[PDB]
């Protein structure tokens, strides 16, 4: 097993398609998660959405079709091969911001200004395993359109977006959801990548591990050969090891943060770099 | 250290020019023809060149504060982390889009209501991203810090096209140098991707390395023990090789075309493989 060697603001974020900013533990260390990008298992088996390049994170292809009260989009996945509703929760790259209206910005696969912006809501249509969401607009998109997430604002008015959600897929969910990601506890606290994205009445976007780390592991198939893989992170620049982290075979990373702070106070221009396997219990110093 | 390529299917590679996926391969039709692509560029020992960043979610993408000049608005750039830019030996900030000869359209945020702005970008003048600015057009009212990536392009003038092939004029500016057909029959490989492209012949942009084909090498350091690298593109499911094709120390791939066709005639679910360094001279079974 290695890990990217590449620093970490060099680092895309695996939810938004934006660059990691900056590490941080949850306020609260016992919250769990369950982003359905992002998440890979360290023998490379892609769970949830998870695509396998930055560039098909949080990305949407379909159809236009006529609703009842306007236009929906009859899903595809991105390169435009059928969508079949099966195991994943959505056509893989869509996007698991959960609890808010979206703002994709997609393009007809031209003359004139050819960018349609879809404004998304997560209600009843909303129906990504299905296959279909529904949209307004303020053009007129037809036919066949590809696009990425652009930005995201509250479901209701006055209300605020919590970027650490996730969408409903639907109620024919039944479905190979990534599961939750659980803190090991015994003072060990998820790590999350945080990228500045438009988030309206938030403004970061949280994800658990770098797209880069996720096509590492897809492309490897390295084998697990202990409980965890204790990671370093070294100043590129120095050489010197700023901090002890562990990566869980199931595709997470954690730390034990001083208190009042953590890896937050790192420097963001640091490698990861693998050291050694070692056991579930394995105490690691704190960071930060 | 040993070289090898990524072992991820062509189709879940990204374009190293614009941010979306490469769905074919293709030669030129003036198999003689030239470019200077400034993104896309690394050498196999991992050394970037001209523009080209490091992970697909900088490629394309455009940083900068927002000042007020005599006659209108500019940006004055920064690299895309917000650090500031220098001219030194780059052409301009790492990742900067380098598709010349046509009017740009750059969807940006503030780093900080439809929070969008839409950049509209001439190359004339005062397009002078070497020295750390550009001038810029737009319909809303973008301020201070705007972050953003290129949505769509068009043509520079009424009567024009744009071809994607052409880079910019970003004044010295210390371009990577051009690529040229390498001999023996050998034709540059094109990695596709579709784009709003106004005006142009196709929505399409080409570019000579996959991004993560980039990554790969800047992360591996690996040391070039030959003229050439013998590459197997490979079917993953029966695992037969479906052509030869050579990799440049320089950083871009050829293959020698069938007449009339070439990789654009190969599926495009291959995954490319090292098999082993040979000579400048290695002559090359056609494809396609
Ligand atoms: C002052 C007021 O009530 N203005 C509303 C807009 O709501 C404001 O801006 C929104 C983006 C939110 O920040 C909201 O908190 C704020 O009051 C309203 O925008 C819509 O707001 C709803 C939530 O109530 C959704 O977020 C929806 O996606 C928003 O529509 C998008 O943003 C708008 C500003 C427009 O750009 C739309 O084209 C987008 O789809 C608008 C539209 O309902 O009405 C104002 O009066
Ligand atoms: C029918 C007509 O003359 N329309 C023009 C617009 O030009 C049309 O749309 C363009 C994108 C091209 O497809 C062109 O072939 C087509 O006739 C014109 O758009 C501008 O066109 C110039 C080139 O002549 C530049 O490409 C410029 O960037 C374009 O402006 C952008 O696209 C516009 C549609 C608007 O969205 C602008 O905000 C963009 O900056 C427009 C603007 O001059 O005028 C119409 O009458």
């Amino acid at each position: 097993l290695t890990v990217p060697n590449i620093p970490l603001n060099n680092l895309a974020n695996s939810r938004v398609p934006a660059m990691i900013n900056k590490m941080t533990v949850s306020t609260d260390q016992n919250q769990v998660v369950q982003f359905q990008n992002g998440r890979c298992t360290l023998e490379g088996q892609l769970l949830g959405t998870t695509p396998v390049s930055a560039s098909q994170v949080a990305r949407i292809r379909g159809k236009v079709f006529s609703t009842a009260s306007g236009k929906g989009l009859n899903l595809t996945e991105l390169d435009g091969t059928p969508y079949h509703a099966f195991e994943s929760p959505a056509p893989l790259g869509f996007p698991d911001i959960g609890a808010c209206d979206w703002h994709v910005s997609t393009f007809k696969v031209l003359s004139g200004d050819p960018m349609s912006r879809l404004d998304v809501k997560q209600n009843a249509p909303f129906a990504p395993h299905l296959g279909s969401i529904e949209f307004t607009s303020d053009q007129d998109p037809t036919g066949d359109q590809l696009g990425t997430l652009a930005w995201v604002s509250p479901s209701t008015s006055g209300a605020r977006v919590d970027p650490w959600k996730i969408p409903s897929y639907g109620s024919t969910v039944t479905t190979h959801l990534a599961p939750p990601i659980f803190p090991p506890g015994f003072g060990e606290a998820i790590v999350y990548f945080m990228s500045d994205f438009p988030i309206v009445s938030g403004a970061q976007v949280p994800c658990t591990l770098p797209q880069e780390f996720v096509s590492h592991f897809v492309e490897q198939q390295a084998p697990v050969r202990g409980e965890a893989a204790l990671l370093h992170y070294v100043d590129p620049d120095t050489h010197r090891n700023l901090g002890e982290f562990k990566l869980y075979p199931d595709g997470f990373i954690t730390c034990v943060p001083n208190t009042g702070g953590g890896p937050q106070n790192l420097p963001t221009n640091g490698v990861f770099v693998f050291s050694s396997w070692v056991s579930r219990y394995y105490q690691l110093k704190p960071v930060g």
